[PDB]
């Protein structure tokens, strides 16, 4: 399917482990795509201080279009030393693996895979 029904555990930055995907914009699309395939992928929401304390280079997810079943659609985008790879909507967070850090909420989104 061109789109997949994902609910991505909301994480607080503090907590989490692993602060990044990989060290090359190729590599950090690559696995965030594996990690939200494999169920292993957590969203942090973007505020003052939070991408500071995550490691580049950054996987957003951003909102493709204005949201069927309550699932908004989204796409990835990176960005390295503030390029970005990707051209898309509001950003909804930020991707990072997930490792049992336990969530403050879920987001429901429609990947475009």
């Amino acid at each position: 399917k061109t789109h997949v029904q994902l609910s991505l555990p909301v994480l607080q930055v503090r907590d989490v482990l692993v602060r990044g995907f990989g060290d090359s914009v190729e590599e950090v699309l690559s696995e965030a795509r594996q990690h939200l395939k494999d169920g292993t992928c957590g969203l942090v929401e973007v505020e003052k201080g939070v991408l500071p304390q995550l490691e580049q280079p950054y996987v957003f997810i951003k909102r493709s279009d204005a949201a069927p079943h309550g699932h908004v659609m989204v796409e990835l985008v990176a960005e390295l030393e503030g390029i970005q790879y990707g051209r898309s909507g509001e950003t909804l967070g930020v991707l990072v693996p997930h490792v049992g850090e336990i969530p403050v909420a879920y987001r429901k989104v429609l990947l475009r895979k």
